[PDB]
């Protein structure tokens, strides 16, 4: 009773390393056989490629049968640009951005086209908030804006134009963060919002998409990834700590673990499920009240 | 703009003393105009009425006005019990249960209709769970029953056994925890499982008895009732604590907070509410987090 | 037991005419013996200010008690603009905004500073979604994007303006819609993705200017507002004859119903509530099915 | 990528033909390589061990690879009783309960270890409600009661009784329906409720188990199984057709389709979710509106 997705082939947008959840999900297809299309934040792009050259993110390749994950192609992208046109001079002028072509989202998706001619899987692990840091009632308008232009946009534009050449049958996946039902302090600058967006369209697309081309839509709300720090300090860090000991089940989370329900959920074996936000946190967003919190004991 | 219960009269199941919730609707009942009509525990029922005649309450009933709370009448009840039948002779027995009659629910609402004709309110504050101090991994299957039936199939009853004598476009309410939702550890035997049944027969009902006879049916989700402790033992000084740290807004809770939602809920003013669970717990519910959890200092 | 607003002063933004929710509230808070201030977007300003100087909305002013309601006054104001810097120079240039001043969110702040010193009450009745015709699949991003500046970040951007204002104390209340928790067909351009937003934002908020004010901050998640058309034809109309059929409760909805709510929400009597959403559509958003579907005669 | 239950053994419980949801997961499971031991009501039993030693299940024995699936054993139960002591005299001089032994949920969790000592997963799979044709007005307390025992209790009585025979890390799996959160009108008795309180019970104990054994705890909320009928009388029936219509993804429900998800579910890919209620019924959960509602043509 295998995840298959032999002569399947995903495109992953947000791989920049192997320290992401974007990098755990394709592995997790890759060992289900899936064939492995990237797309990586122009900026990033360079180092990305290079230490992958030179062997860095080896042992980071390990698959379970011992095999070494391939990546098929790797394609440089920005979500907060739809088309050319709309790319600001000052933007295109930037060394990075000249450095590549193709990277507007609607241009990743004439080259896979002309490359692969289709797809099976949609990956979405993109985000990005520059007022993160900022509480709401004192996040700018444009940190606001550009958080849900990233975070929750990004998706709606990408499966809008990798749509036309998704097989039916096909499924889609964004991660998202319980910020977006649940005051979480810290996580600022309409990132919180932005996972509302994303969660609220991952049902109506479900609607659009499965009803225009028997496309499956789900999200999964993960948990804080990462084993403990010596010292917690950050928001994170403190993330991890917290989930740990409140948690229904005791215990860290790893990307495996995101990327195995990943696996599953754009799996035919999943053909009942769409328009679901699937908690992947040890149970976290089920419990009433913190077991640390010192008037427990 | 007022809360105007002129000219209504409302049945309240679940009032024993001057402490509870229970109590706190009738008061905002009361100040809003509403005829008050008890039902009381029959157990509690004697100790009820003497303290009551003696004068015990009387600070405990004063109105904003200034005036004083008015209970046109007491009856006794056990919504454990609907029809006379249902009685095992050894309850029947009990020099309590030998003290009153009339104490069924069947009985209960015949009387009400034989005395007043009529009602246009129906609240229910009633409780009860023998193991609530047991994990459902203890909690006995008579136990839990027993929490179900007290907690649960009581309003069902009740709204069943009054509906034919309810004026359209009246209105019933129910206190709920949400224990129901989350993971609350400490309030156990079927509890949380009875205040989870209690709501979903809240929506149910509320198209049963909305489509049958006009009836609104809702039910706030309330905190932990009171004011701290200067040593918080107990489930309920410690619940009281925690959400003082952790709330949105740092206060204590208030029955006359719960009683003025109440209030505002069965009146005309809220026409257009039916099948909510209405939460009066100062914002808790709404946290993913706790404040005082350790990690975060 | 009335809601009493006597000496206090609401901010009503989203108020161009007597047909929408916005002026339901006002009348409601008005009732309640509240200070009613207008703010109207800079467009609609004028054919505002002077069918009501003529006396076209006096019947829509008729207060319960007979008398008329009074608006205090009425500022101009664009809530995607924060400050004047901010304005795209052929923004100013128009007739409409060339006409007024001080309409950037910023500007109407101070202005109600200098002129009343203070607020109480915040209601936020604004929204708009150029694309809101077209599913998401078709939307633009900018097109997206409009409806969340206009229809969520508008809300933070008011908040945080009118928060050193604001007696604590005080709250805050906007209108949402289902469309946030659930497909509704219909509703797109991305107003969907905007009231998702604003109710997680409603949540985060009522933390932030909790802890920050004691100012309660919550949200009401209405029906589509009106009676049946004689040709149900578009959206809202659509809706209304849906709603009509397959509530649990069956009836028309009316802005008096939401305005009462409101009033209430803002009282003084809800000192328990917050970082809620609270549905005042007839109990449409409890129901599993459609009793309407042509599957159930 | 595989689901693999090698080495791994189940106890179904609510087994009786090859018709339902239990049938499926079975065979998920041992598609997956589990150890099948079947808990089978004991009026039903015999027509069931009959047809199976008979052969009339084998065409519905086929797994993928084409063998048959295997029940290593048969164990004869009534979740309504716990111990031996609580049968009713009248219950166990009934021909069928007088056929078997070792029936009570304490008895049969007693063989099981006698005969193998150990299990790794528990699959729910059980229900029952007499008067499940009436609605809450009209449901009785003992019809209601009884479907909160056999359709409640019995997942609560099964998880405590096998626990101590659970190794860690193993997980437990139960069907639910959506009729606990929304007004499904027709799906009465109490089993609405039933359904409400086993999800409750199933974040409680998920806590409960998680912290006590390793052990975690979920349940899926399926669509109505099965294809149309070629007239929809009756619930079912209807439901079926309902749902093809007005789900986001237009197709019918497979036992199939709930069984892999099970399988996964109760698998190690699975092991960072738990508290978990996961929707496998095409998205219609996540619907706002009918789309087969006359209103929209
Ligand atoms: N990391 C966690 O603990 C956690 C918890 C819940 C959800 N998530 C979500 O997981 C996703 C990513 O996981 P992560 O945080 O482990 O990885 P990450 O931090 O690498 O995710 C961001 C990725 O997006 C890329 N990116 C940013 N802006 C871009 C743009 N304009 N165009 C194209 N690419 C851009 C980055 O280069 C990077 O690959 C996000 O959705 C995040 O919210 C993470
Ligand atoms: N107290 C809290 O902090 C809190 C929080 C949330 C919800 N509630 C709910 O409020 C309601 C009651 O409020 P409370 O706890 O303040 O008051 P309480 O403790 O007085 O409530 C129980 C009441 O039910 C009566 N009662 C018990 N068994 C009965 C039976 N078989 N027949 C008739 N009457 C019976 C008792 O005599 C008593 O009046 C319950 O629904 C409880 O779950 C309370
Ligand atoms: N009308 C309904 O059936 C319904 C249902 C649910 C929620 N609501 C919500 O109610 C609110 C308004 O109610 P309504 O639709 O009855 O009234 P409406 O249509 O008048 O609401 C829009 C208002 O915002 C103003 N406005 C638009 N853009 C603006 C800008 N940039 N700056 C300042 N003002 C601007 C308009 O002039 C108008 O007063 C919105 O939140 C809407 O989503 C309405
Ligand atoms: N069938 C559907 O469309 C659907 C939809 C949602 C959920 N479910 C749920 O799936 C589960 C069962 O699936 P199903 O309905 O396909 O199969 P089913 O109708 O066979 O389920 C009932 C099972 O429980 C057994 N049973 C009843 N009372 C018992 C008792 N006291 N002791 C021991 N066994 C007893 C029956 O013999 C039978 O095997 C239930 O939880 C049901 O609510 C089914």
């Amino acid at each position: 009773l295998p995840i298959d997705l032999r002569g399947k082939r995903a495109f992953i947008a947000g791989i920049a390393d192997d320290n992401g959840y974007g990098w755990a999900v394709a592995k997790s297809l890759a060992a289900a056989g899936a064939e492995i299309l990237v797309g990586t934040w122009v900026p990033a792009l360079n180092i990305f490629e290079t230490s992958l050259r030179r062997g860095k993110f080896d042992q980071s390749r390990v698959l379970p049968d011992g095999s070494l994950m391939e990546i098929k192609k790797v394609y440089p992208l920005d979500a907060v640009f739809d088309n050319p046109e709309d790319v600001p001079e000052d933007v295109k002028a930037n060394k990075r951005y000249a450095g590549s072509s193709n990277w507007t989202v609607q241009e990743a998706a004439e080259c896979v086209r002309q490359d692969f001619g289709s797809i099976d899987i949609l990956v979405h692990s993109l985000a990005n908030g520059p007022e993160v840091s900022k509480p709401l009632l004192e996040t700018s308008r444009k940190g606001y804006l550009a958080a849900i232009s990233a975070s929750s946009y990004s998706f709606v534009s990408l499966l809008s134009h990798f749509l036309p050449i998704m097989n039916p049958g096909g499924a889609s996946i964004s991660l998202t963060y319980i910020a977006s039902e649940r005051i979480i302090p810290g996580y600022g600058g309409g990132m919180s919002s932005a996972k509302a967006a994303l969660e609220s369209d991952t049902r109506v697309l479900a609607f659009e998409a499965g009803r225009k081309q028997n496309i499956r839509v789900n999200t999964i709300s993960a948990g804080p990834l990462g084993s403990r720090a010596a010292k917690a300090i950050g928001f994170i860090d403190t993330m991890i700590e917290y989930s740990y000991n409140n948690a229904p089940i005791q215990k860290t989370l790893t990307a495996d673990e995101v990327g195995n329900a990943a696996a599953f959920l754009v799996s035919p074996l999943a053909s009942a499920i769409t328009g679901a936000t699937i908690y992947v946190d040890n149970g976290l967003n089920s419990m009433g009240v913190a077991l640390d919190s010192p008037v427990f004991k």
